[PDB]
C-alpha cells in the first residue's frame, strides 16, 4: 500500500528495528519486497556509501521510505497497463513479464560501471537509476509483485538470474544481461542453456524462489564493503541477524549459498549459541544435495575457503576434489567463464601457495603434514580428474600448458614414497578411481619416483608433438 500495519514499526532507529521489520513482513502471506529492498538500500547507502553525519544508525523515517516506495510504484503502475495483458488462472503471460522487464531496463542510466558495489537495491534503482545484473532480475520480481502478479518469481543459478512464472510456475524468461559481451536472449526461455548442460543453467537444478527466498536473496545481496580495505560493522551485523532470522524461520532450507554467507559471517564474528561455521557450510552442502541433486559448486568452495583460511590443507583439498566431482558432469560452455576462473585460481594460485607453505613447514619438522599424507595426494588427483572429465565432450577446451606447469610443481611437493601409496583402480588405505581419460593415461607417471615433467604436460594438454 503501504498498509497501515506495515507502517507501525517506523522510524527504524537501529539494526534490531530493521530486523523487527523483516520479521513482521515475513509473518505475512506475502512479504513486501519493494518495502524491504528500499529499506536495505537506504541503510546500506548511509552506512557504506555516505557515512557523513552518522552517529549510530541512519534513522529510516516513514516519510522518506514511503516517498521512495510511492516513486517506485507510480513508475511501474504508470508504465505497465495490465489491462493490455489479460491473465487466465491468476497467472502472467510472457508478454506481460517482458514489458515489466523492458520498463525496468529503460529506466536505467545509459552508461555506468555495471559492477559497482551498492547498486543492487531498489534504493539504487530509484535514487541512482542503476542496477547490477541480478539486481535487474530482482527489480523485475519486485515490480511484478507490486502489480499483483504473484506467479512471478526469481530464479537463480550460481552466476545468473532470471524469472519463472505462468501455469505451475513452469515458464522461464530472461530479463537481464549476463557477463561482459554476452549478446541477448532477453524474453526467451532458459531451455537451450539447460539442454546444453552448461554450469550457468545448472542442468536445470537452479533455484526457483518463493517470496521468502527472494527476501533471503536481498539479504545475501547486502554489501557491507565501504572500500577495498574496510567493511561496515553495522551492515555485517544486520546481514548476519537477518540471515539468522531467515534461518530460524526455515527460509534458508533450499538456499545453499545463503548458508555459506552465514558461515562466513559466523567465522568473522560468532554468535553465542549458534552452530559453528563448519556445521553451516555442511548444511549448505546438504541443502544442494537434497534439493538440487548435488549439482552446485559453490557450497564446496565456501567450505574449501574456510579450510584454506584456517590451513586445514587436507580438508581444503578434499572440498576442492568434491568441487571437481560436481563439475565433471557438466559441459564447459561459452558463458561459464566465472567457474573456469574459480578453478583456474584454485589450481594455479591457491593450491600452489598452500603446498609451498606446507613444504617449508615440513622442512621445519611438521608432523601429520598434508605432504606426507597419501589421502591429500589422492584429493589433489581427484581434483584434476574432475577438471579433465569436465573438459571431455565440452565445446571449448579447459586445460592448457599454463595448467600443466602448476600440475607438475604441485605433484613434486609430495615425495615418491607418499605418492606411491595411492591406489588407483579402474572402472571396473587411500583409493581412487579416475573417470577422466587424461588422468587414466597419466597414472604411471604420477607415482614414478622421478616426476616426468614433459610427459605429464603432454598428457594433460594432449599436445601431439614436441620441439622439432
Ligand atoms: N577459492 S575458494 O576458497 O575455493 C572460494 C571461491 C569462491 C567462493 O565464492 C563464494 C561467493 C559465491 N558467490 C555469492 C554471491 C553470488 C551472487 O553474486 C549473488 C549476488 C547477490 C546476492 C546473492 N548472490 C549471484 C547469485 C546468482 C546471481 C548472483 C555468486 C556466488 C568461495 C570460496
Amino acid at each position: 500500500g503501504l498498509k497501515a500495519a506495515q507502517k507501525t514499526l517506523f522510524p527504524l532507529r537501529s539494526i534490531d528495528d530493521v530486523v523487527r521489520l523483516f520479521a513482521a513482513e515475513l509473518g505475512r502471506e506475502e512479504p513486501d519486497l519493494v518495502l524491504l529492498s528500499l529499506v536495505l538500500g537506504f541503510v546500506e547507502h548511509f552506512l557504506a556509501v555516505n557515512r557523513v553525519g552518522l552517529t549510530y544508525f541512519p534513522v529510516a523515517d516513514l516519510s522518506i521510505i514511503a516517498a521512495l516506495y510511492a516513486r517506485f510504484t507510480a513508475q511501474i503502475r504508470g508504465a505497465v497497463d495490465l489491462s493490455l495483458y489479460p491473465r487466465e488462472g491468476g497467472v502472467s503471460s510472457r508478454e506481460l513479464v517482458k514489458k515489466v522487464s523492458d520498463v525496468i531496463w529503460n529506466s536505467l542510466s545509459r552508461s555506468y560501471f555495471k559492477d559497482r558495489a551498492h547498486i543492487q537495491s531498489l534504493f539504487s534503482f530509484i535514487t541512482g537509476t542503476k542496477l547490477d545484473s541480478s539486481g535487474v532480475a530482482f527489480a523485475v520480481v519486485g515490480a511484478c509483485q507490486a502489480l499483483g502478479l504473484r506467479d512471478v518469481h526469481l530464479a537463480l543459478s550460481e552466476d545468473h538470474a532470471w524469472v519463472v512464472f505462468g501455469p505451475n510456475g513452469e515458464q522461464t524468461a530472461e530479463v537481464t544481461w549476463h557477463g561482459k559481451g554476452n549478446e541477448d536472449r532477453r524474453g526467451q526461455t532458459v531451455n537451450a542453456g539447460v539442454a546444453e548442460r552448461s554450469w550457468l543453467y545448472l542442468k536445470g537444478s537452479y533455484m526457483r524462489c518463493d517470496r521468502k527466498m527472494e527476501v533471503a536473496f536481498m539479504v545475501c545481496a547486502i554489501n557491507p564493503s565501504i572500500d577495498l580495505h574496510t567493511d561496515s560493522l553495522e551492515l555485517l551485523q544486520l546481514q548476519q541477524k537477518l540471515l539468522w532470522l531467515l534461518y530460524d524461520l526455515g527460509h534458508l532450507e533450499r538456499y545453499p549459498m545463503a548458508l555459506g554467507n552465514l558461515a562466513d559471517l559466523e567465522e568473522l564474528e560468532p554468535t553465542p549459541g549458534r552452530p559453528d561455521p563448519l556445521t553451516l557450510y555442511h548444511k549448505g552442502i546438504a541443502s544442494a544435495k537434497t534439493y538440487y541433486r548435488d549439482e552446485h559448486i559453490y557450497p564446496y568452495m565456501y567450505l574449501a575457503g574456510y579450510h584454506c583460511r584456517n590451513r586445514n590443507v587436507r580438508e581444503a583439498l578434499q572440498a576442492w576434489a568434491d568441487t571437481a566431482t560436481v563439475i565433471q558432469d557438466y559441459n564447459y560452455c561459452r558463458e561459464d567463464e566465472e567457474i573456469y576462473k574459480e578453478f583456474f585460481e584454485v589450481a594455479n594460485d591457491v593450491i600452489p601457495n598452500l603446498l609451498k607453505e606446507a613444504a617449508s613447514l615440513l622442512e621445519a619438522g611438521s608432523q601429520g603434514s598434508a605432504l606426507q599424507d597419501p589421502e591429500c595426494f589422492a584429493h589433489l588427483l581427484r581434483f584434476y580428474d574432475g577438471i579433465c572429465k569436465w573438459e571431455e565432450g565440452s565445446p571449448t577446451p579447459v586445460l592448457h600448458v599454463g595448467w600443466a606447469t602448476f600440475l607438475v610443481q604441485s605433484l613434486g611437493r609430495f615425495e615418491g614414497q607418499v605418492r606411491q601409496k595411492v591406489r588407483i583402480v579402474s572402472v571396473p588405505g587411500p583409493v581412487l578411481t579416475f573417470q577422466s581419460e587424461k588422468m587414466k593415461g597419466m597414472k604411471e607417471l604420477l607415482v614414478a619416483t622421478k616426476i616426468n615433467s614433459s610427459a605429464i604436460k603432454l598428457q594433460l594438454t594432449a599436445q601431439s608433438q614436441v620441439q622439432m
